[PDB]
């Protein structure tokens, strides 16, 4: 319904890089695996595929499938809540 939402989708593509910052939570990077109106709720919605299992679901909510993903690595959330870019995974093998 926001103004807001409507605006942070306008540059947000599937595919692209991402970080989800939703409220208190610690920062979370993944890639964007769908974006636009879903079932459960009215709004625009960004799904997500997170690098770590730190999501909600599988790619579906409710029993309808949006995405593709593990269990607990997918997360739907307000397009406000997402920046989208160069956010390559939060990882260190050797340093």
């Amino acid at each position: 319904s926001d103004k807001l939402n409507e605006e942070a989708a306008k540059n947000i593509m599937v595919g692209n890089r991402c970080e989800v910052t939703v409220g208190a939570q610690m920062a979370r990077r993944g890639e964007v695996a769908y974006v636009g109106a879903t079932k459960f709720k009215e709004g625009v919605w960004v799904g997500v595929k997170y690098d770590e299992p730190v999501g909600k679901n599988d790619g579906s909510v409710a029993g309808v499938r949006y995405f593709d993903c593990d269990p607990k690595y997918g997360g739907f959330v307000r397009p406000v809540d997402v920046k989208v870019g160069d956010f390559p995974e939060l990882s260190i093998d050797e340093i």
